[PDB]
C-alpha cells in the first residue's frame, strides 16, 4: 500500500494536505490524518488568522465543521473569485483535501520541510510526505482508524 501526502507551508500552524493528487479524503480520514501530524482540524478562527499571515490555496479542504478555501487574491478559477475564507455551500459529494493545525508550529509563515509524521501508528502502508520543494520523507505505518476509510 502507498499513500502520498502533499503538504504546504504552515501559516500560524495551519497547513493544507492533499492525498494522492486528487480530492480523496473523507471527514473521518481528515481528522485521523491531522492526528498523525500531532495536529487537529482547524477552527474557523485559526484558519482566519492563517489567512491573515499569507495562507491561500486553490483547493477545498476540511476544517472543523466546514469545507473551505482560504483566498487572498481573487482568481476566477479559485473559489469563484472570492477572497477571505470561502465556505463551500452546495456540493453533492463528500471527499476533499484537508487542512490541519499544529499548535507547536511557528506563529507566522513556516516554509521549512515537514520531515515526520510523529503520531502515525504501526501498519503496512508506505506513507510519503511530499513538500512543495520536492523534499520527501517516507515511513511504513497507518493513520486511518475507520475501516470504511481503508
Amino acid at each position: 500500500q502507498q499513500i502520498d501526502l502533499n503538504v504546504t507551508c504552515r501559516y500560524a500552524g495551519v497547513f493544507h494536505v492533499e492525498k494522492n493528487g486528487r480530492y480523496s479524503i473523507s471527514r473521518t480520514e481528515a481528522a485521523d490524518l491531522c492526528q498523525a501530524f500531532n495536529s487537529t482540524l482547524p477552527t474557523m478562527d485559526q484558519m482566519k488568522l492563517a489567512l491573515s499571515k499569507g495562507f491561500e490555496t486553490c483547493r477545498y479542504g476540511f476544517i472543523e465543521g466546514n469545507v473551505v478555501i482560504p483566498r487572498i487574491h481573487p482568481n476566477a478559477i479559485c473559489a469563484a473569485n472570492h477572497t477571505g475564507v470561502y465556505i463551500l455551500v452546495t456540493s453533492n459529494t463528500s471527499h476533499y483535501d484537508t487542512y490541519c493545525f499544529n499548535a507547536s508550529a511557528p506563529p507566522e509563515e513556516d516554509c521549512t520541510s515537514v520531515t515526520d509524521l510523529p503520531n502515525s501508528f504501526d501498519g503496512p502502508v508506505t506513507i510519503t510526505i511530499v513538500n512543495r520543494d520536492g523534499t520527501r520523507y517516507s515511513k511504513k505505518g497507518e493513520y486511518r482508524t475507520h475501516q470504511e476509510d481503508i
